[PDB]
């Protein structure tokens, strides 16, 4: 089902908070390899997650649950404010420049603390 759907869903999202904790360690630690391979591990996950999140919109659309739609549109675009933040830590350390980096790392962390309860409520609602 569609609910099923979001459950792997959601464990795939639980993974990268798993590595990017992980990664943030490694970070402090200025363990520079295991932090590239994490962040690329990071990216692949994402990319997983986006896409799964993206089916199960569109199957709530055409099954016509306005309720699910609306919360996951508004979900899809808080991915996407999380997205562009990975994407520029990214960038930050191909840069070398751990200022931006721990920055961007701290925003992603609040941005995804944030839309928890709404993670829950599409959850109940699909
Ligand atoms: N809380 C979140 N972090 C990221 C990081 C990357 C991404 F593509 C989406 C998200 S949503």
């Amino acid at each position: 089902s569609v609910k099923s759907e979001y459950a792997e869903a959601a464990a795939v999202g639980q993974e990268a908070v798993a590595v990017f904790n992980t990664m943030k360690a490694a970070f402090q630690n200025g363990d520079k390899e295991a932090v590239a391979q994490y962040l690329a591990r990071l990216a692949s996950l994402y990319t997983r997650h986006e896409e799964l999140l993206n089916r199960i919109l569109e199957k709530a659309r055409r099954e016509g649950n306005k309720e699910a739609v609306t919360l996951m549109n508004e979900f899809t675009a808080t991915f996407q404010t999380g997205k562009s933040i990975f994407n520029a830590m990214v960038a930050a350390f191909k840069n070398g420049d751990d200022d931006s980096f721990e920055s961007y790392l701290q925003a992603l962390e609040k941005v995804t603390a944030k839309g928890e309860t709404l993670a829950d409520q599409i959850a109940k609602a699909l």
